[PDB]
């Protein structure tokens, strides 16, 4: 009946009947796959095969070896859930071995794996193995699950307001850097400082009471550390790592809404 | 409500309820964990909270920041699955921060991994990877899905009863080993040779005609390759990797029953 | 051994070694079971034996059949954790079996869950549920959760004041009638009317600029609404409900503050 | 991180990620629900809002007020477990009040529970309380804390091998009818007849002595009684309670192994 394809390319799923090329079925959930003719006459849409069975007997431009590992994704129907990873025209042709393509397909694992980092103890050390072999691939924890502990009191641009002496209603949307050194040490040693951004309502009365009811999300959050950071955060065991691996930048997404209130009184 | 726990020493699980003190249960299935106190008030049973949520309020001695990342096994109730690492008395007497204990954790970070292997291309870097993060535990793919090609001319021990010449019905219960690069470049990728034994019966008529019908089932294969082996199924990147990060043996578990049948005529 | 006691009358626990009496355990955590003989010779002291062990050789009134159910807290230890139903007295003296008292517990289901509503379209038939078979216990939800949307033109001891023309800086502490239906139909559909404390400072200058800053918090609703109210909140089926099957009215506590501030010009 | 959303239109429950829209994820689960735009802009994808909370600033087309109740669930990323019903779009209108919803919502109450079967004395009622409440959903307890006591003198596919005389060393795998009346009343006052089986090996030496050791595990059971079944189990409070309420058979899942050993003379 109908398969599900994943295009590593972005991480993405999509439905594929046995009588739909798996390009139209991409496309018709809005994904744009790459692509020049659309005969199984060319590479424009090569992608590796890493799982699951193709009956591309439309495809013309492989042969039989490259089709144990390649599939033309505009002359290839599915017969199972697939694996693919789109946009690999570079290595069809310098394709040689499995041996020698073995290290590219490692550096896809990362990837392949669930976007949510682990938590707990894990989640810095998983941040830094996702950049020693994730190869850029993005990686996400909710704003609840970071363990902030956000006091208005450390919101510059609310104590700004307040420091100033105002009274009356104000309708706050601004961005504030945290250092989560100030949240505890597991955020401490992979995000470093964060940039969030509160929206709510500030209201300070004729004496100084004033209280803040409002949201905080997060910007995503670029894993790109140099190694002296990464010395501060991990040890020196991570300085004599990076001597002989680097690592890859990738973004850090952090979804979700941080409730926050406060209370307090002016001087 | 009952909840997974896994203790990366020894890499056992247990049952535990959120009324269950964890060094209970894990004494009911039979473990031996550190205790000594038994009280909330020592240093002996603490273990390593690496994922998970727990009740510790008869704690009391951790209180500070501690209880984000240690549990006190003989007073604490599971709030969740846990990842936790028994035996770490040391790091609790004397940590100053997530500093001190990154490297560790780091080179456990696959503990706690599900034990199926990836299909397709990803298996051999799949199974490597765990090699360097696994923390020894176990991998399974079962034999219906290695991709294994046998003919009974392959197996010597049904051959070499062929080939004496004998005439009647053998009840056949063998071993026999079996290199994989027989079988396609995947299997030899990451299992290279593998002990099966096959149960079947054999007969053979006066004409020398013959036939096998069977199964084929593969005991658990140790993944322990030297550094040449490595660098002959994956490349000479493996050595480096290998030579920073530290490889620890792993089983893998070859579950299930391959069905086998055959027939020739001897002459 | 030391163990851990829950008495479902009031949902306490407390703490009790393998060598105190349940009883007096309870009384030294500050508990006021009953008890009159104190010596193993009457019901004063019984409680239902939810689950848990206890050894209660001392126990004389109860003999073998009914110490799997019940047990005297004066004369037994806890050879586990242990719940129990105190001051049934009447359920021991009436006693003949499980089916006899299953219309009892099943009566303590409700007493039994979290005291918290169930959220959103869930509240209003969670609080008629309970009701009808909850037998008085409270339930509770966050002011912050209820929906209420609250403005001071709403709230006459703080119009009545403006209103009358006044001028200067009121210190304001009063109850008010809130009637939810200003707010939402989920609050109308259980709370109805509910009383309300506002505390805060009124200012009004002498141009007639006013303003407020303060707080509201929620006494505890009595949930005891007639048929006629059930069936104008809840619809017909609820009078067919209510003439086959009695409520029990309970408290619904509401806790935390709500910040309120306004602003306007009186001409 | 990733929440349960559940769908009353088809008693469905299907995981969806923080970064996730509720649409999308529902497609990949194997679901099909209403779409005719995806900008926020149409109707068709709306759902009731039944429980939890979402995040709908992408949406458009609904006021302030009508996001209390209602979700496009093509532009609406969940905060939180949510319980929705898709296929509404009609009640936009205005025609249908809290009252017409009502009676429905009252009577699946009970279908968001944790699945785990209370303990001791509860467990009857417990499972009762949920045929009334729980709209079909499962519930669940451990083979090892259902209170069973099973003699192998009472597992009839192995007395059966005793009994005919027969000597050697047996594989046992059998199914076979357990009445819970001969465990305790808690069992017989719910579960009644189960089916369970035994995997072990039955050894009987020439002289008669036999031996067995093995594990018993449950089937899932269906708690679905008549009500007079429930009467005998409840009594006669239970009749008028099913009458008015009504019953949706469930199934009870029993995982885990009971150990089992026997030792006996055939004589
Ligand atoms: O500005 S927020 O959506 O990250
Ligand atoms: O843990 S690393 O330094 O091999
Ligand atoms: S686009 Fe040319 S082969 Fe598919
Ligand atoms: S054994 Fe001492 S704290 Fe647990
Ligand atoms: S007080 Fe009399 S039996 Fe306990
Ligand atoms: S399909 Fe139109 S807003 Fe969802
Ligand atoms: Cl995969
Ligand atoms: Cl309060
Ligand atoms: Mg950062
Ligand atoms: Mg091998
Ligand atoms: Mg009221
Ligand atoms: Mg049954
Ligand atoms: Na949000
Ligand atoms: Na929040
Ligand atoms: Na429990
Ligand atoms: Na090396
Ligand atoms: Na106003
Ligand atoms: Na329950
Ligand atoms: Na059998
Ligand atoms: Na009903």
């Amino acid at each position: 009946a109908t398969y599900k394809i994943k295009d590593l390319t972005g991480n993405v799923e999509f439905e594929c009947s046995d009588d739909t090329y798996i390009l139209d079925a991409a496309e018709e959930a809005g994904l744009d796959l790459p692509y020049s003719c659309r005969a199984g006459s060319c590479s424009s849409c090569v992608a590796l095969l890493i799982s699951g069975s193709v009956d591309q007997r439309d495809a013309s431009f492989l042969d039989e070896e490259q089709q144990k590992y390649f599939v033309l994704t505009c002359a290839a129907y599915p017969n199972s859930n697939c694996v693919i990873k789109t946009g690999v025209e570079e290595m069809l042709l310098g394709y040689d071995s499995y041996r020698d393509m073995s290290e590219y397909l490692f550096g896809l694992l990362g990837g392949n794996d669930s976007p949510e980092l682990l938590d707990g103890l894990f989640t810095p050390v998983d941040a830094f193995r996702h950049y020693l072999f994730g190869n850029g691939t993005n990686k996400s924890i909710n704003i609840n699950d970071v363990g902030l502990s956000i006091d208005v009191s450390q919101i510059p641009p609310i104590m700004n307001i307040i420091n100033q002496g105002f009274i009356g209603r104000f309708d706050i949307s601004s961005d504030f850097n945290r250092n989560t050194v100030l949240d505890g040490i597991i955020p401490a040693s992979y995000l470093g400082n964060i940039t969030l951004k509160t929206e709510g309502v500030l209201s300070i009365s004729p004496d100084g009471a004033w209280s803040y009811n409002g949201g905080i999300r997060a910007y995503n959050d670029l894993y790109d550390a140099n190694p002296s950071t990464h010395r501060d955060r991990l040890g020196e065991w991570s300085t004599g790592v990076l001597d002989k691996f680097n690592g890859t930048p990738y973004e850090i997404q952090i979804p979700g809404t941080l409730d926050i209130s406060g209370r307090g009184q002016r001087l």
